[PDB]
């Protein structure tokens, strides 16, 4: 595996440096560009709730609930805890007739700043309803009633919900459950890790299934769900983040040509359907793309996963310059002076049919 | 060529975040005994570099004048939690060098305590510059500059004589040539200082040197005098350092005397310890300096990493480093009270020739 790394510097001295982590793969899970190492064990955390939605809505009946795009991008979400995503977790909780004292996520402090200084203000303690994760818990209890296994303990690795997300994540991956190791989460739920390369993978399958429905070809229930997943993302992009988060700012530049999903300690995945972009990149179908930092700092990585989709000619310049604050994160001291900046030396390594690309693949 | 030396927190064993840790431990004469990584990585010391920034004022002909006391000094030598206590002694400095708020040139930023801007995000309180984490730094060579006559104005400028006094004495506490010493600016606004990780060890060695000398009633240079006062005000004035629930204020109260450590922002660290049966087990006969840079910029995990060192070279009594242990061992525990991992050393000290094989190094 190379050295990849982002570099900050003060007046052109280096300050940090962060060793990064990538795979770019096919529809399949091909690697088609690698930064780093690419099949490095990686806990997905919320980078894998698509996975986790596809397990509640591959559950018998769950249906039955009358969720919404807006609420299947609330299960998919790790929300900045806005008013918006508090109200939607509660009529989630009534859909399924269940209360805010069924949940077994806990409060934390707002993913956004702003969030928490309203919070501050108002001597604001948040409650479970408040879980950046709320919306996955409430889609799991549902999954839990539907299954008939009852509601309590629907948190716990032996929870057949839990056992239905399992089996669930390890398929998406390609990979026996022998490959995929669980810990628990922030938000009190199992959490997989697996090689980097496969949640890239994950999210190639979510995008391949939007292209596959969109086209109006046949398809399994898995696809055909997959697909249900992508748009929703896509479309209530607000429900995954929120104002001034990245996965919004990021899915609404794109406009619905791909989603794109944070985990904490600083994990990405991006499901990027098929397009001019793509096919440059030598595949004929979808593209995943999935990002580690590995000291865990989110700034850089935003900054690495908007440099890694100019690098790769997804979007164009005008799509991208809506993330510039991202991409290039700024370092302006106490007195509006600018003492230094972000640089990105890594060198993306090619698979053999991209090999010496000159555009530095 | 540089160890692969990692700290490594994890999820339920499995490994979530790793940070690479450069480290050196030196003698009062900067000779090298312990390393981490690369232990002479070009480094920015920024707040780490306080001490002798402060030594430049205090060696300025004439700031004796002022009557700034020990807990004065502590507050240039601070990157504090702008405390009201701070805030105050920031006003009283402007006071005794008659100067304003306005003279000053480093600016407001959210406070470095969570306690504090949860404080002033309650009051929408802006941060002005009499806020500023280095306020102290600033009065001191607003005082310096008003004592060479050369004004006030721009004083934080490279070029101002104040901060030409400041590169001079940088280099010379490094044992450097000018050239060896780059310069950037800090988030307060002054000029910068990167050298290589272990001459901020040595600065720290020569601190606590100092002490040891002045306490041996021992016949001392100005200069070793002036560095012997900023090691008693650092030690004396921990509070003033950082604040309420910060780790340089905690270890220092902890040793009660025996060492002053000091944060720079996007974590690099320095502690003097003097002369003690832990320094003379470490294979030295006098202070010891220990300078940390993580790669990536994490404090959590350099405040960790430190409380690892001073356990690893003995340094206290396991008593001494347990008001630490918050530090040395981020809790993982999640929203639901479960603890959901930790943090492991898994790094290895590299010895100087005479201390290879001390199966004390693990
Ligand atoms: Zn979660
Ligand atoms: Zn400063």
């Amino acid at each position: 595996p190379s050295e990849d790394f982002v570099v900050t510097d003060r007046g052109g001295i280096v300050e940090n440096s962060h060793r990064v982590h990538a795979a770019v793969v096919d529809a399949k899970g091909r690697l088609l560009y690698a930064l780093g190492n690419p099949t490095r064990m990686t806990l997905a955390r919320s980078a894998a709730k698509p996975a986790q939605a596809l397990a509640i809505l591959e559950t018998e009946g769950v249906a039955g609930y009358g969720f919404d795009d807006a609420d299947i991008a609330l299960m998919c979400a790790s929300h900045s805890s806005e008013d918006r995503h508090i109200a939607r977790t509660r009529a989630m909780l009534s859909k399924i007739k269940a209360e805010e004292a069924d949940l077994r996520c806990g409060g934390h402090p707002s993913l956004s700043e702003m969030v928490n200084r309203s919070w501050i203000k108002q001597d604001f303690i948040p409650t479970a309803v408040c879980s950046n994760c709320s919306g996955k818990h409430v889609g799991m209890l549902a999954g839990a009633r539907a299954i008939g296994a009852g509601t309590d303990g629907y948190h716990l690795p032996d929870h057949p919900m839990q056992g239905r997300v399992k089996r669930t994540v390890a398929e998406l991956c390609d990979l026996d459950a022998g490959d995929v190791e669980w810990g628990t989460d922030g938000c009190n739920l199992p959490t997989p890790a697996f090689p980097l390369d496969r949640l890239g993978r994950i999210y190639a399958k979510l995008a391949s299934a939007a292209d596959g429905s969109d086209a109006g070809e046949g398809q399994s229930t898995r696809c055909a769900a997959l697909a249900h997943i992508f748009r929703a993302m896509a479309r209530h992009p607000e429900m995954v983040a929120g104002e001034g988060r990245y996965c919004t700012m990021l899915m609404r530049a794109f406009d619905g040509a791909l989603v794109g999903k944070l985990g904490a300690d600083a994990s990405y995945a991006i499901g990027v359907r098929a397009s001019d972009a793509t096919r440059q990149l030598g595949t004929d179908g979808a593209l995943g793309i999935s990002v580690k930092i590995e000291d865990g700092n989110l700034e850089m990585l935003y900054a690495v996963v908007t440099e890694l989709l100019e690098r790769l000619g997804i979007g164009s310049p005008d799509v991208r310059s809506q993330l510039a604050s991202f991409h290039h994160p700024q370092r302006v001291n106490t007195m509006g002076v600018t003492t230094g900046g972000v640089s990105f030396p890594f060198k993306l390594r090619g698979s053999k049919s991209n090999v010496d690309d000159p555009r530095l693949a």
